[PDB]
C-alpha cells in the first residue's frame, strides 16, 4: 500500500535525530574503501555507495516537503565529510581521499542534476522561490566542500612526499656503495595515485592535475636539497640522481602523462650538469643549452660545490670565472631556490562537466547496520 509506505517513509524522515546519527557516525565516518588495483573491477555503486544513499534521503526528504529537515540532514553532512577528510593519515591517505573525492564528485553531480530538474519541469510558488534558493545553496556547499576535500588531500600529499621523496631522490642510492625511503617507496606512491583514481572511475583531467602537482613538488624540494650540499655533488652522485629521476620519468611515459618530463627539468638537468664535461667555454656554452631551465646563479652554485674525484681533472679557474662572469652580466642587466607550490590548488573537478546522472536502483551494502537508513532505502525500492 502506497499510503503505509508513504507514511512510514515520512516517520523515519522527520526524525533526523536518528537519522542524522546514523548517517554521520555510521555511513560517513564508518565508510569502507574498496581495493584497488590491475585485477581489480568494482562498479561504480561499490565506490560511491555513501553517496548514493544520502542521494536517497535526501530527495526523499525533498519529495516530502521536509526542507528544514534537509537543510539540518545537508549541514551534518558536509561539516562529517570536510571532517573525515581532515583526519586521513598514513596507509590509507591515496585510496581514503581519492574515494571521498569520487563520492563529494557524485554529490555534487546529483545537485546540479537536481537544480536543473527543478528550474526545467517543476507547494507555494514562494515556497518553490525558497526551495530554487535552497538547492541553489547547495549547489555552492558541495563546490565548496569539493575544493575543500581536494585542496586538504593534496596538501597532505605533498607533506608524505616532504618526507620521503627527498631521501628517496637526492640521498638513497640506486648503487648502493657507488659513493630509509627508496625510489620504490617512490614509485609505490605514485602506482597508488594513479590505481586507485582509475579503479574507482575518477576522471582522467583530476588524475593529471593531482600528478603534475607532486611532480613539480618532487622537482622543487629535491633541487633546493641538492643545491645546498656542498660536499656532495659529483659525477657518481650525479649518475644516480639520474637513475632515480629516470625511473621517475619513465613511470610518467607508461601512466598517461606526456607532461612529466617537463614537471622534472630542474632535477633532470641538475644530473645532466653533474655528468657533462666542464672543462671548456665551449662546454660552459653547451650546458647553458642543455640546462634551459637553471638561471646563471643556479649553474654556479652547481659547478662552484661539484666535487672532483680522484684522477678527475679539477675544473679550470677559466671556467669557474667565466661562469661568475655571466652571472655578473645577467645581473647588471636588471633566489637561487625554486618556491614549491603550496596552493591552494584549482580543484580540477570544478572544470569539467558534471556527472550525468540516470536514476539508479535504491542500494546499501551489507557489512552497513544503519536500521533507519536501511528501511527508508527498502521502502523507497519497494515504490518502484
Ligand atoms: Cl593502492
Amino acid at each position: 500500500n502506497a499510503t503505509q509506505i508513504n507514511e512510514e517513509l515520512y516517520r523515519l524522515l522527520e526524525d533526523t535525530e536518528i537519522l542524522n546519527q546514523e548517517i554521520t557516525e555510521g555511513l560517513l565516518k564508518g565508510f569502507e574503501v574498496p581495493d584497488a588495483g590491475v585485477a581489480i573491477q568494482l562498479s561504480k555503486r561499490d565506490v560511491v555507495y555513501p553517496a548514493r544513499i544520502l542521494i536517497i534521503v535526501l530527495s526523499e526528504m525533498w519529495r516530502f516537503g521536509l526542507t528544514k529537515q534537509s537543510e539540518s540532514f545537508l549541514a551534518q553532512v558536509l561539516t562529517t565529510i570536510q571532517k573525515v577528510v581532515t583526519q586521513l593519515k598514513g596507509n590509507d591517505l591515496i585510496p581514503s581521499g581519492v574515494f571521498w573525492l569520487a563520492n563529494v564528485r557524485e554529490l555534487y553531480s546529483f545537485v546540479v542534476f537536481a537544480l536543473n530538474s527543478i528550474l526545467t519541469e517543476e507547494m507555494t510558488d514562494e515556497e518553490y522561490k525558497e526551495y530554487v534558493s535552497l538547492v541553489t545553496e547547495l549547489k555552492d556547499d558541495f563546490e565548496a566542500l569539493s575544493y575543500n576535500i581536494y585542496n586538504i588531500w593534496l596538501k597532505k600529499l605533498q607533506k608524505q612526499l616532504q618526507k620521503k621523496a627527498i631521501n628517496a631522490v637526492v640521498i638513497s642510492e640506486s648503487l648502493p656503495g657507488f659513493s630509509e625511503y627508496t625510489m620504490d617507496d617512490i614509485l609505490t606512491f605514485f602506482n597508488s595515485i594513479y590505481w586507485c583514481m582509475k579503479s574507482f572511475h575518477i576522471e582522467n583531467e583530476v588524475f593529471h592535475a593531482v600528478v603534475t602537482t607532486l611532480l613539480n613538488y618532487v622537482d622543487a624540494i629535491c633541487f633546493n636539497e641538492l643545491i645546498m650540499k656542498r660536499n656532495f655533488l659529483s659525477w657518481k652522485r650525479g649518475l644516480q640522481l639520474n637513475y632515480n629521476v629516470t625511473r621517475l620519468e619513465e613511470w610518467c611515459k607508461t601512466h598517461g602523462l606526456t607532461d612529466g618530463t617537463e614537471c622534472l627539468q630542474h632535477l633532470i638537468q641538475t644530473a645532466k650538469l653533474l655528468q657533462v664535461r666542464k672543462y671548456t667555454i665551449e662546454d660552459i656554452d653547451i650546458l647553458r643549452g642543455i640546462c634551459y631551465s637553471l638561471t646563471p646563479a643556479q649553474l654556479q652554485k652547481l659547478i662552484s660545490q661539484y666535487q672532483v674525484a680522484d684522477y678527475e681533472s679539477p675544473i679550470p679557474q677559466e671556467i669557474l670565472r667565466y661562469v661568475a662572469d655571466i652571472v655578473k652580466k645577467e645581473a647588471a642587466l636588471s633566489s637561487i631556490f625554486i618556491t614549491p607550490e603550496t596552493g591552494p590548488f584549482t580543484d580540477p573537478f570544478s572544470l569539467i562537466k558534471t556527472r550525468k546522472f540516470d536514476q539508479v536502483e535504491a542500494y546499501i551494502p551489507a557489512w552497513l547496520s544503519l536500521p533507519s537508513t536501511k528501511r527508508i532505502v527498502d521502502l523507497v525500492a519497494q515504490q518502484v
